[PDB]
């Protein structure tokens, strides 16, 4: 293999509203358009009318629909998605040439879970058994694939980032291996801590080249995830904290209002004048393969300042600051995967980085895949959750 052309540039979306990919479902296919999710661990679509959907699954129209007879509940923080469990025959129109039974939620209830405009009308949850609805006993549709064909235990994943739409995106997600014109340089992996969420662990963080020399756990507090359904760069409040101040610090020149370092505004330049030199670099030192060493992925003010073109200043270049406080650990979302072409290398339980070749940046810096770093003696950097009752109960059969 080396090259799968016929999965490249798969993906699409609308900035800050998720990646997409095209699926079909049922006998004869019905397409629709499916978020690419690495953390959940679901397969989910609409199948029924909502404001916010042009077209939904149709079981009725597919003569391999079966009903599992059991419904499926998912609040999360941000919405609600519930619905009806059951299997259907599952492709992928620009991915491996094969056909699955996957576990298939009928969504036929939600809230604040599509959203207007985004075009997709379902949801992948390509993470592992352990975090599925309503338990681990129901397939994640990746486990499916593996289990039923001759698809390698592994996928890819390249996001390439951006007056009255949002700017469209677009990606590719290779199955079943790595694509070599996806990626420049070199291929560098982190061990998978669990295979639940996609669990790495950092090691360290610089903010343009000064260490925050916090206790490395509180950098996985509670958890360190590679999200590709998340939008942002979360950080742990701490870090939060630590990150805004040495990011003010290095573009003090200019004084943005509280909003923007909140997310919630945006500030803008004239047209191409955007002083990116003022803002420093951010790298995330990841735990190596090998014990005591570590590489660093470094990101630029291009993945983490989100270009919105707003109407009323539209001959302005408006940027919303998407780095963002988190009480559930480190979320390396889009923010951190724009950067690189991202290996969930499950065979190995490993994920790879290596710098993208659809990556933004300017003729002074590039977002950067760099090792190794060995330290003598590195400390455990994971945070051990603790157990409650309730997940303690739980038997493993
Ligand atoms: N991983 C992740 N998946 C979550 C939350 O975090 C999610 C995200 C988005 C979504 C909405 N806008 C932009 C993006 Cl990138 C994603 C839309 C629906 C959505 O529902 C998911 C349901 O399962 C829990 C995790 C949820
Ligand atoms: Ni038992």
């Amino acid at each position: 293999r080396g090259s799968f052309v016929e999965m490249v540039d798969n993906l699409r979306g609308k900035s800050g509203q998720g990646y997409y990919v095209e699926m079909t479902v049922g006998s004869p296919p019905q397409t629709l358009n499916i978020l690419v999710d690495t953390g959940s661990s679901n397969f989910a679509v609409g199948a029924a009318p909502h404001p916010f959907l042009h077209r939904y699954y149709q079981r009725q129209l597919s003569s391999t629909y079966r009903d599992l007879r059991k419904g499926v509940y998912v609040p999360y923080t941000q919405g609600k998605w519930e619905g009806e469990l059951g299997t259907d025959l599952v492709s992928i129109p620009h991915g491996p040439n094969v056909t699955v039974r996957a576990n298939i939620a009928a969504i036929t209830e939600s809230d604040k879970f599509f959203i207007n405009g985004s075009n997709w009308e379902g949801i992948l949850g390509l993470a592992y058994a352990e975090i599925a609805r309503p338990d681990d006993s129901l397939e994640p549709f990746f486990d499916s694939l593996v289990k039923q064909t001759h698809v390698p235990n592994l996928f890819s994943l390249q996001l390439c980032g951006a007056s009255e739409v949002l700017a469209s995106v677009g990606g590719s997600m290779i199955i079943g291996g790595i694509d070599h014109s996806l990626y420049t340089g070199s291929l560098w992996y982190t061990p998978i801590r669990r295979e639940w969420y996609y669990e790495v662990i950092i090691v360290r963080v610089e903010i343009n080249g000064q260490d925050l020399k916090m206790d490395c756990k509180e950098y996985n507090y509670d958890k360190s995830i590679v999200d590709s359904g998340t939008t942002n760069l979360r950080l742990p409040k701490k870090v939060f904290e630590a990150a805004v101040k040495s990011i003010k610090a290095a573009s003090s020149t200019e004084k943005f209002p509280d909003g923007f370092w909140l997310g919630e505004q945006l500030v803008c330049w004239q047209a191409g004048t955007t002083p990116w030199n003022i803002f420093p670099v951010i790298s995330l030192y990841l735990m190596g393969e090998v014990t005591n060493q570590s590489f660093r992925i470094t990101i630029l003010p291009q993945q983490y300042l989100r270009p919105v073109e707003d109407v009323a200043t539209s001959q302005d270049d408006c940027y919303k600051f998407a780095i963002s406080q988190s009480s559930t650990g480190t979320v390396m979302g889009a923010v951190i995967m724009e950067g690189f072409y991202v290996v969930f290398d499950r065979a190995r339980k490993r994920i790879g980085f290596a710098v993208s070749a659809c990556h933004v940046h300017d003729e002074f810096r590039t977002a950067a895949v760099e090792g190794p770093f060995v330290t003598l003696d590195m400390e455990d950097c994971g945070y051990n959750i603790p157990q409650t009752d309730e997940s303690r109960s739980h038997h493993h059969h």
